[PDB]
């Protein structure tokens, strides 16, 4: 029914200040349905990514006005009312699938006419493991009550799309792991330094990507804020 669970957008879109802009997410599955509580983000260069709609409509707070979200028919749809150059960025839409997230993958928008944050999640820049080890890496969550939050963790692997991996939710300890990452990830948190984090182990090339944090809860705007992003190499 759902394990081969597919979310497909528009490979790119063009566009130019003030036109508007209609992003589509549609879901293998059947519909796209309220229960998918869609998010859309948006990635920007050097992997640096902003939430703008969760739960399938809510724009998050300080997103412009410009961005909306619905359902419409059977897809979930992301309008820019009067695009501007700084759109000009990979949009990914995020379907919930009962026990996972799974992202669409990725629209990339380009905006002809080219030329701090209260929350912040802290990722370190760059780790480098041998294969066949482990690594671990931490996102301490500044500027925002972190036990009220989960972290969700996030890849994405070089030049392609985002791939969820688990989440912990610091309060219950409750741990989700996607079945892509049950044996590649152990997630942990401590409050008192509001730190989570991901141990990957069983290291290959493969492993080579960017890991990202970000944050989510019950009915909130998941991934509204999101880490750096960490590049792991693996490599003899
Ligand atoms: O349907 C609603 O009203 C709200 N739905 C959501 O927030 C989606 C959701 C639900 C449960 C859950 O464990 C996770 N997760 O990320 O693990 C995400």
């Amino acid at each position: 029914g759902s394990a081969q669970a597919v979310v497909t957008q528009e490979s790119a879109l063009t566009t130019s200040p003030g036109e508007t802009v209609t992003l589509t997410c549609r879901s293998s599955t059947g519909a796209v349905i309220s229960s998918n509580f869609v998010s859309w983000v948006q990635e920007k260069p050097d992997h640096l990514f902003t939430g703008l709609i969760g739960g399938n409509k809510n724009r998050a707070p300080g997103v412009p006005a410009r961005f909306s979200g619905s359902l419409i028919g059977d897809k979930a749809v992301l309008t820019i009312t009067g695009a501007q150059t700084e759109d000009e960025a990979i949009y990914f839409c995020a379907l919930w699938y009962s026990n996972h997230w799974v992202f669409g993958g990725g629209t990339k928008l380009t905006v002809l006419g080219q030329g701090g944050s209260q929350v912040q999640l802290q990722q370190p820049g760059a780790e480098l493991a041998k294969p066949g080890a482990s690594v671990q890496l931490s996102c301490k969550g500044s500027g925002y009550t972190f036990p009220n939050y989960w972290m969700h963790w996030v890849t994405q692997r070089p030049g392609r799309g985002l791939e969820w991996i688990g989440r912990i939710d610091p309060n219950s300890g409750f741990i989700r792991y996607d079945e892509r990452f049950k044996t590649k990830a152990t997630l942990t948190v401590d409050k008192p330094s509001s730190t989570a984090y991901m141990q990957l182990s069983s290291l290959t090339s493969d492993d080579s990507a960017v890991y990202f944090c970000a944050r989510g809860c019950y009915g909130c705007i998941h991934f509204d804020y999101w880490g750096q992003g960490t590049t792991l190499t693996v490599s003899s």
